[PDB]
């Protein structure tokens, strides 16, 4: 089995060119990333109760500040990887602390009148607990009086039970603040397309790669994701509009409601006494994703720009420090305004130039080839595509406005990848001839082309290892050149799977107990409907009446024409069966705590009518192999 | 120039195979389309002042009921084309009338206590006026007391000035009802990606083609769009929620708010006293567009399915007739329930099967190749893809959840069309070799392949007329096979432009006066920003303070880093200029009814400071040529 190759001369030249374009002599990022350092993270890796690795703080130890970029790494991404590994407890300003790099995200702690308020308690309960214990090792041991979730992604709420006990939330001693839409979007994320998204995420975050100079370097936005217990306590206080002001633990918070920017539900806020702005995840030290390669709904760069502009309008004159839920802070009114201004301009440029070029008749990939950020934006390291990339953001923006079809009817009804591949290979003279021609292009450094054309040989002949080896070599050079962590990881993971095959592993975790319980029945029934093997059951008809005795809510589920419909507040006259149960019992079955059959046996699920129909319906539900092929058919 | 070819044997076989799958002996569609006929449309074509054609009622006269489908037409689309040409004034039920095929859409008239209420007054004021005149020739001359726009597309409001005088709306004599988000979306649709959308629409609606058996047949949803004066009066009353009920002219309307279905702003409603359901454009006698090839944001088929399911829940037991804003009604409670139920199932099937296959690892085009509607749905003519197609809807649904990128990094950074074209052609032995090889595939009927591969020769060598001729022949055979009107039109227009070149004809110089007047300043300034030639002005900086005296509002415009930002409620300190004006004055400059220089000279635009900086900003704005290339670079 083939292994990683050296960087080609073409790769070295491409990376070296970046040294002239970017000001690597400027070390400002490092000063800011080290500023306010209090204490390092514990060296001991965090392990779960079951012995699983949750967080290894030395994972990317090979990446050291002061060490030159290996020639198999983009030097800008190497610089960023050094920066994101600067870890520990930091002071941002008087009374505001952050723990950085104990997870993908930062945890923030604000000292108020009587206690502390926690922002965005990481992905895992275990990392959040460790981050809070670190804070308490150095700062006074005062109670948590409030938690804020800045937005609806898992790395900003997942560890909540590690910092607060829900008994205190219920008793009114601790309030949890979140933007309008938080709960619905947090819970629904990774449900409907969860297997596709998580398998794609295994490429994105480089989880399958070795951490080394020819492997993964980190995700640009943070190093990687923890792998512990995801928890969720529903918020008690909802922020619904910008201008909203609340006193929390004696400090005055003014909010900006920012839906549809980086996340569906998101908010930024200013603490007036500290002249300190929380930019959430809308301004960090990278160009971010207006579209994530993991696979997600495409975001609106214009809305994002306008939120940054509104932040300037509201706080620009007064702000003294800006911090965010990833990366390090920026200090000084002038400096804060510059970051906000350049990033505002950057997201607007993506929007407006994509639209202008589309109105001129350019199509998706042509527009992405042309759009280049102005020098004043592009020469700041904070605006480089370490997580997002300009190219895939621009493509996504064309799709946001005009969809997938580029208008040329030659592209309306193309054959699928494996089918077109066979025809391409045939017309180019066969697999051997394609590889020989592709080699010439490779030696000229045209790896973008080699990766496209050799992909046809692979999809036509997936057992051709010579083809897979060459495709891997091409992807790998592109990986070596990639400034985006996610780009590098997609390329290098593709190369690895082509050389070695897909490694057979456990499906990872699926849905946390808290997440499942917070899921409304509408979402649950849509998820079951997604799993239905429609073509297998198109001629069949099952109607079930469900009665949830605790909720006093009734539903009709109707499997008909190969789909599963649901309706709240109805009961069918002619149902095959009536199913009576509590919501708790349903959660128990979905969390695989009891089987459907045992729930029926025990009487927790009572059935009137055809006793077999619920089991029958469930027997038509698909199951997904997590490790589906990506770089081969 | 080459011209249209006969149908090949492969095309005849593909079309003939459809006769075995669909019940062509069922004439229900025709019975329903003829039911309630009162009077025909006037035979004389509607012409504008310059004798421009606005509406020719004989345009598709060659398509006659009872006449066999020509072998260059899909027999299912031929059937639908006969149906949509059934024209005139019709009674739906007591007090509800429609005028059908005086435009792409229907106009509906409902008789109430004291007057009439008009729904969806067509595209052009001239067709809407003629439609109302026809009604008034056969029913009592009673005043219009209300207008309803069911959704935010131009064929459902554009002729409004033909049915009501805006003076009567201002007087409070006529109310105009619309769904929440109507005005924002209607104006944005006309404006932001307007050149791209309008040029793509020239393909979609077959406007450039001759109406004959080898040319355009109609759009499936309706014949074609009128070409008269597009107008807009902003609504007075906004429907925000599904519970919502209003008594309009002595009749009770119960509304369903249906955002993100066929349009971003859409509503359905039931008139209680008449047991009559208006399905807007969410249930018609075609599979519709969850994504429009014209270019638009992708829609949510799950939401669409759920709206149809909710209509069943709310009105299913009571409803006696359902009508819509395109096509003909369905009568009878059983029959209405069946159409709603089958279409509900169809849109859910598209959503759920796409997700399930994506979760199994299938990618966009692979999924679209596999998904096939179940027999009970697919064998009803009302569910065939005459406007939408299952294939492009399924592709869009993948993109809705997962975006443009299919996960395989070989496709992450492809070369643009012209650049990859050159390389494909080189590796296939040159243009002549490709054309000779492609002919073999063509003769085997593999037109989907020929259209993809010969497209490379065209993009590599745009002046190669032999290549363009072969590409045209392949597209044309696909056009002859298409069941979707928009598909047929895209294919046949592409063929025509390849054979003949792009034929330029007069198009509008600006947006309509009513469109511009309805635009809010946020949109106005975003549209200017889109036009900014960023790369040309990246190093320049212009700041303008605006004061709108009629509004009592101030703005700052800032051109910086190649973008144009705007901020409401701010004035910058050392601005280049302060500009004082009214919205009317600003609109006239955009509409080219006045000149900026003259508006300044006359005193309508008062400027302090650098009086030429506004002129300078305008000089940097791009202009768009409508007739951009689609089938050649
Ligand atoms: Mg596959
Ligand atoms: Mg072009
Ligand atoms: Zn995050
Ligand atoms: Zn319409």
């Amino acid at each position: 089995a083939e292994t990683a190759k050296p960087a080609t001369d073409a790769t070295k030249a491409a990376n070296d060119a970046l040294l002239k374009e970017l000001p690597f002599d400027d070390k400002t990022s490092f000063d800011l990333a080290h500023k306010g350092f209090i204490a390092p993270l514990p060296a001991e890796p965090i392990k779960g109760e079951k012995g699983n690795m949750i967080w290894d703080p030395s994972k990317y130890g090979f990446i050291k500040e002061g060490e030159a970029a290996p020639d198999t790494t983009n030097p800008s991404l190497w610089r960023q990887s050094q920066l994101i590994n600067i870890s520990g407890l930091f002071e941002v300003t008087d009374g505001i602390y952050q723990v950085r790099n104990y997870d993908l995200s930062n945890m923030t702690i604000v000292e108020g009148k009587d206690g502390i308020t926690i922002f965005d308690p990481l992905i895992s309960q275990e990392t959040a607990k460790a981050a809070l214990d670190l804070y308490y090792k150095h700062r006074p041991k005062k109670p948590v009086v409030a938690v804020i979730y800045t937005h609806s992604h898992v790395d900003h709420y997942g560890g909540v039970r590690g910092v607060v006990d829900e008994a205190d939330v219920k008793a009114g001693k601790v309030k949890i603040y979140a933007p309008l839409g938080f709960l619905e979007h947090a819970v629904a994320e990774n449900v409907m397309a969860g297997t596709a998204m998580s398998r794609r995420a295994s490429y994105m975050y480089g989880n399958l790669l070795p951490p080394d100079a020819k492997g993964q370097l980190g995700a640009g936005l943070g190093t990687t994701t923890s792998a512990g217990t995801v928890t969720l306590i529903p918020p008690t206080d909802i922020i619904k509009e910008t201008g909203e002001t609340h006193v929390i633990d004696g400090l005055t918070y003014e909010f900006m409601y920012a839906p549809g920017s980086e996340a569906p539900a998101e908010m930024l806020y200013y603490i007036k006494e500290k002249k300190a702005l929380n930019a959430a995840e809308d301004s960090t030290h990278t160009l971010h994703n207006t579209y994530s390669l993991r696979g997600a709904k495409i975001r609106d760069p214009l809305a994002w720009s306008k939120y940054l502009n509104e932040a300037l309008k509201l706080w620009g004159d007064d702000v003294q420090v800006m911090y965010a839920m990833h990366h390090w802070p920026v200090w000084g009114n002038k400096e804060v305004r510059e970051q906000l201004s350049l990033q505002r301009d950057m997201y607007r440029y993506i929007n407006d130039e994509t639209l202008r070029l589309a109105n001129k008749g350019y199509t998706m990939t042509e527009i992405a080839e042309q759009v280049k950020l102005p020098k004043k934006i592009a020469t700041k390291f904070s605006n480089r595509g370490y997580y997002g990339s300009l190219n895939h953001n621009v493509k996504a923006t064309y799709v946001l406005y005009l969809g997938w079809f580029i208008g040329n009817p030659a592209t309306l009804w193309e054959l699928p990848p494996a089918d077109k591949a066979k025809r391409y290979v045939e017309m180019m003279g066969g697999a051997d001839a394609v590889l020989k021609k592709a080699k010439e292009y490779y030696d000229k450094g045209d790896f973008r082309w080699v990766a496209e054309v050799v992909n046809h040989v692979v999809f036509a002949e997936p057992n051709n290892q010579a083809a897979k080896n060459m495709q891997a070599d091409a992807l790998e050079q592109l990986g070596y050149q990639a400034e985006s962590g996610p780009w590098r990881n997609f390329y290098l993971t593709g190369a690895q799977e082509l050389r070695n095959g897909v490694q057979q592993l456990p499906t990872p975790d699926t849905a946390s107990p808290d997440t499942v319980k917070a899921m409304d029945l509408d979402l649950f029934f849509d998820f079951l409907a997604m799993r239905l093997k429609g073509p297998d059951v198109a001629d069949k008809h099952i109607t079930l009446n469900l009665d949830f005795t605790d909720l006093k809510q009734k539903y009709t589920l109707e499997m008909v024409n190969g789909v599963l419909n649901h309706t709240e507040g109805m009961q069918a006259k002619n149902a095959d069966a009536t199913v009576t149960l509590t919501r708790e019992t349903l959660n128990n079955v979905m969390l695989k705590q009891t089987t459907l059959k045992d729930a029926e046996s025990s009487g927790d699920i009572k059935i009137e009518g055809d006793k077999g129909k619920l089991e029958e319906l469930m027997s038509y539900m698909d199951n997904f192999d997590f490790w589906f092929n990506i770089v081969t058919p």
